[PDB]
């Protein structure tokens, strides 16, 4: 009868439990997770273990790509 | 004695933005006027009498919807 603003909280369009999964995988890979959400993971680790961390995320069931400048 | 640095990795495989359109449509089909919809919420102009109808439409589209709580967090 009355038209009102209604907010519905949604679940199933993103996987927050998968975030914890990526976190554990990175930690098991030796990284210290400083932050991790749906789109990125920020860790305190060894620059030489980058590929190692990426592999751990993939093995966990997701995709990861290093974000960096053109310089090595 | 190796060295610790901040390493940033871009992730993918944790979200479904392509899922949003059907949710919007299902809600409109249930009678709500959608103002905004993203991964975590759907904001609509609707009748509280039909809130259950809107929720069932989201579930039928394959997801879960819950009315925002005022009580906790």
């Amino acid at each position: 009868d009355s038209v009102e603003k209604i907010v519905l909280e949604l679940s199933g369009l993103s996987c927050h439990h998968c975030v914890a999964r990526v976190k554990k995988a990175l930690e098991e890979a030796g990284a210290k997770v400083e932050k991790v959400d749906l789109n990125e993971a920020v860790v305190a680790g060894n620059k030489e273990d980058v590929d190692k961390y990426i592999k751990a995320v993939e093995a966990a069931g997701y995709q990861a790509k290093l974000r960096s400048s053109a310089w090595s």
